């Protein structure tokens, strides 16, 4: 069980990612201020 | 079980991530100030 | 079972995804302040 | 069962996701303020 | 069980990622602010 | 279990990944002001 | 002649008072956002 | 005359005070965003 | 005739006071984020 | 005349106070951002 | 009369006091960010 | 008519007094970033 | 061709202005929140 | 062509602006928010 | 054409200014949060 | 073309000009938190 | 064209200018947190 | 083209300028936190 801290940013964050993902699996995810994602991905051999 | 901590942002965020995934298996999410996404993909071989 | 935080964005965000998935399995999602979403793809080989 | 908090935003969103998903199976959704998607898609091969 | 202390951030960051991923599992996060990802991935040989 | 002490960051960073992963197992991960990412993979021969 | 300034709140309160009073002179009261209340109890010996 | 300065709270309060008074004269008063109580209690010996 | 500035508070107050007052004379008050209370008690002996 | 200056607080204050006063004369009070009390008890001999 | 200055805390005080006062005359009082206490008790021997 | 400077706190004050106070005339006061308590208790003999 | 942003103003705006315009000519106008006035006078000597 | 960016206050303005003017040409305006005045003019001697 | 950046005000602004203009060509504005004021004025001798 | 970087204000700006201008062409403007002024006065001889 | 960079004021700002211009051409302007002023008198002899 | 730096100020600082400006042209300008004046004034002789 994870414990994360609360925190108030007042300032201007600006993001610039960008993503091209190809594999067997393959996941994106792009967020701002507040996100949390569990993805477990098990791909047998 | 996750534990996180609340955040009050009154700044700009600006993001631009832009996407493109083709994969066996591909996911695609964007979003702003909150969310919360669980995807569990499992390919067997 | 995750738990996150409350918390109020006064701020102007500006998201500009653009997203172009084609795979086995495909999703796409793009949300604003809140959201959640749960989405498990199995594969069989 | 996940737990999410509730917050006000008095800002001004602006999103512009763009997308085009065609694959063996393909999921779309856009969403503002508030959202909730359950989407399992289990392809069999 | 991890444990973090809280923070407030009033400066301007400016993140600019860029992400190409191709492997046989792939996963891609960018995130601003605050976030939590847990990504088990145990491909078999 | 981990412990760590919360910090407050008024100052402008400017973080510049940039990044491109193709392996048998690839994760990648950028973020800004916090987050918390545990990732396990173990792959059999 | 008391004086007081106006405030505006647009957080979640959350009060969870329990009371329970006996004596020879008793009063209770709770409220919410906004009250006024002038009880004198003069009890003479 | 007392004076007072207004103020605006967008955060989360959350009081719990719990009470329980046994006197000769007793008063009990719980409140949350504003309020003005004037109790003058006089009991002669 | 007392004077006080205004304040903002954006932040997350968590008060737990829990009380018992038993007493010739008692009075008991608990409030959150603004209150005025002119309590006055003689008891002759 | 007191004289105050104002104050603006964005971070989370935490009171944990317990009270339990027992006295020939008692007052309890229990307040968070904000409040004014005038106390005045004379208990003659 | 008394003259102070005014101060910003975005900092997280945590006050733990704990209290229990039984005197012939007894006045118990705790608050947070601001507050004006003015109690003047005489007893007569 | 005292004279004090304005001041502003960011760090995390942490003050966990604990009190127990029993006299022929007793007073108890906690308090966090601000407050003023003029308080005048004259005993006769 | 002039371009401005959107504000949203929750606090209270005292204006007190007071006017008394002589001229060859004169234009007098007082607003609240909003307002566009476009006055060309020409005077021909 | 200008440009200016959006901008919220909560906080209480107080102008008290005061006027008199008396020229061959005079304008007088005065506005609280938001407002936009275009006045040319033209006097030929 | 000028390029201004978007800001936040939470403060009390306390403005207070009084004028009195007589000239062959005068004009007087007085505005609080946000304006934009085009005068051009052209005085031929 | 200007270009300006955006700024937040959470303090208590106290400004008080004063005015008297008597001129052959004579202009005043007094602004808060944001303004735009762009005054060409061109008085030939 | 200039460039400036961003700010944010905390603090108390106290300006107290006072003005009094009586030229053949005369501008006065007086502001707070932000503003640009292009003010071009060409005054041929 | 001049380039400055980005400054947050926290102190509270406390301008007293006074001006009177008599000329054959004159221009006064007082600010605050920031400012952009452009003044370009040709008098022919």
């Amino acid at each position: 069980g994870s414990n994360m801290g609360g925190g108030m940013n007042f300032g201007a964050f600006s993001i610039n990612p960008a993503m091209m993902a190809a594999a067997q699996a393959a996941l994106q995810s792009s967020w701002g201020m507040m996100g949390m994602l569990a993805s477990q991905q098990n791909q047998s051999g």
